[PDB]
């Protein structure tokens, strides 16, 4: 089921992001998050965490990304929805 | 939540979308095309592009010849890479 898998992937991402920003330990989290961000061209679960993440933990955001554009760009949840919806 | 399970689920979802996409001929096509564009791949295996109607129907990323696909990673690998952090 599309919806369930989308939910699961978004949840997985959320976990990875929480770990990534909160604790430098759990080292895979950063990699997972950075690849999710690079793959989907986003920087957060929301524009708030995208904004919060683009600043202060920029090392895991895409290169071409203005902080103010992160405020307008789609979050990763939206991009995941887009991924699974087509 | 579990990385392996979700990866399995996403790969399965993709497989379904791909089967529908190629065996038909329409939202399957969109899902598959976006998966392919997002992950830069064209099949569940290196063989699909070779045996299925993916290449025509314009379902592959730009400039993706049959040759290249045989030496590029399939979508399953890219999904694994996505969820593993590679």
């Amino acid at each position: 089921n599309k919806d369930q898998i989308a939910k699961d992937v978004k949840q997985f991402y959320d976990q990875a992001l929480q770990q990534a920003v909160v604790d430098d330990d759990a080292n895979n989290a950063k990699a997972v998050v950075k690849t999710f961000h690079e793959t989907l061209d986003c920087c957060g679960s929301s524009t708030l965490t995208a904004l919060t993440t683009s600043v202060l933990k920029n090392n895991l955001c895409p290169s071409g990304s203005n902080i103010i554009s992160n405020l307008f760009k789609e979050d990763c949840h939206q991009k995941i929805d887009d991924l699974f919806s087509g």
